[PDB]
């Protein structure tokens, strides 16, 4: 998983709704910092959705894979407005991006 190669595809696809940093703010989507091994809807101080509050999961590579290739299948009803990115490599390269960016 190319960390660079995802940090550019966070900031095409995903960067409009969401911030990583430590204590980040809070836009349209969650602050995504301490994603890793934490549970959906767990993000201090932002109103989820039912949906996404109670879809009962843990944030990991196995679950994100499945997540960020279609949200709103894996969790229906959820308020994340993004079709999806089909394409493994692509996942792979966020996901390496997030795994560090959320966790320094
Ligand atoms: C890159 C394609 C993106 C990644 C990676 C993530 N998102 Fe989103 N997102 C948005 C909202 C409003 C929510 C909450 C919606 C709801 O509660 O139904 C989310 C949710 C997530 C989550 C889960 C958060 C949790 O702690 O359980 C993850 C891991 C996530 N998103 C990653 C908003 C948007 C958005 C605005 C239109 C875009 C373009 C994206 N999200 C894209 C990404």
């Amino acid at each position: 998983g190319d960390v660079e190669k995802g940090k550019k595809i966070f900031v095409q696809k995903c960067a409009q709704c969401h911030t990583v940093e430590k204590g980040g703010k809070h836009k349209t989507g969650p602050n995504l910092h301490g994603l890793f091994g934490r549970k959906t809807g767990q993000a201090p101080g932002f109103t989820y959705t039912d949906a996404n509050k109670n879809k009962g999961i843990t944030w990991k590579e196995e679950t994100l894979m499945e997540y960020l290739e279609n949200p709103k299948k894996y969790i229906p009803g959820t308020k994340m407005i993004f079709a999806g990115i089909k394409k493994k490599t692509e996942r792979e390269d966020l996901i390496a991006y997030l795994k560090k960016a959320t966790n320094e």
